[PDB]
């Protein structure tokens, strides 16, 4: 039972129709929300209290759990939690999102230390995704992001497609209808190359990542090629900075990206909800010590203001029933 008036109450189980993500009543939906930073790095930032503030005060529709596979404390490392205990932690966060009625992305966050080819994480990715899809089959509010940012010159769409064709059957044997979001080459830029040979599965979307200090028209044009060839795109990560996550903020270029996404009804998730002293972090340093989840940085202020706009969906109605 999702809480009255919440994003999941309004839209129910989402699916993909052509290039558009739609609600349980078949209406186009654009979701807006926030990504975690590394969970092992900022655990004080990801609690019932902090997510309650994100929902009630920042008006988010969706939260993304960035589960690093590598670097210190990554899922594959057994440096912070055992793999099965990390699963239990993730499950707790998924349940908090359910209690608040927001969507939750489980993100297998490949990036560095060789994980740039997601195939090189399969010894852990297969049992991870087997577990998560079995555990969360009956959870209407989860989305499965199977490989954050494939990268490397050696990592082509053919290689990412082979990874996806290994993991998606493992998910779909347990959870037939849940949306799967598939990363693309060159740090989830090459959606136009994925569009040349798309996956044959239903309810699949393709990842686009941008950073407004780095990516401009060229990447929007690549994305438009993918859209014109019939792919549904999801911006599961973007920043207001250059791609490193620090330095200047570029709000004029981000406004261009926001207008562009709005016109195409493309969902977006901002990097990051954390109080690291870098300019892409949405909280001021020390906010996790004080517990003041509205003590925003310059970037957080800008994103919270975008989140405060009218919802980019229309309720499925039937408010006279519990959902």
């Amino acid at each position: 039972t999702y809480p009255e008036g919440s994003p999941v109450y309004h839209n129910g189980k989402l699916s993909v129709q052509g290039t558009q993500m739609v609600s349980e009543c078949g209406k186009p939906v654009q979701l807006r929300g926030m990504s975690s930073h590394g969970l092992a790095w900022f655990p004080k930032c990801y609690t019932e209290a902090s997510l309650t503030a994100l929902v009630k005060d920042w008006n988010i529709d969706i939260f993304r759990l960035a589960i690093y596979t590598h670097e210190w404390g990554g899922y594959t490392t057994n440096q912070w939690k055992s793999k099965d205990d990390y699963n239990a932690y993730i499950d707790n966060m998924v349940d908090i999102c359910a209690k608040l009625g927001i969507y939750c992305i489980i993100d297998w966050h490949v990036l560095n230390d060789g994980s740039g080819d997601p195939n090189y994480t399969l010894d852990d990715a297969i049992p991870f995704w087997d577990y998560m899809s079995a555990k969360h089959k009956d959870d209407k509010h989860v989305l499965y992001e199977i490989c954050n940012e494939p990268n490397g010159f050696d990592v082509k769409w053919a290689d990412v497609k082979e990874y996806a064709e290994a993991v998606i059957p493992v998910i779909r044997k347990n959870d037939p209808d849940k949306i799967i979001i598939c990363g693309t080459p060159t740090w989830s830029q090459d959606v136009d190359l994925a569009a040349q040979d798309p996956l044959s599965y239903d309810n699949v979307m393709y990842t686009l990542h941008f950073y407004s200090g780095t990516h401009t028209q060229y990447l929007r044009d690549k994305a438009q090629v993918a859209i014109n060839k019939g792919l549904a795109l999801f911006v599961t990560e973007f920043g207001t900075t250059q791609a490193s996550g620090d330095g200047g903020v570029y709000f004029d270029e981000c406004n261009t990206w926001m207008d562009w996404m709005d016109a195409r009804k493309i969902s977006w998730v901002n990097w990051s909800f954390a109080d690291k002293p870098e300019s892409s972090a949405a909280l001021k340093p020390g906010a996790s010590n004080s517990g003041d989840w509205n003590m925003v940085s310059e970037s957080g202020q800008y994103i919270k203001r975008k989140l405060s706009q009218p919802k980019s969906y229309e309720s499925c109605g039937g408010h006279h029933h519990h959902h």
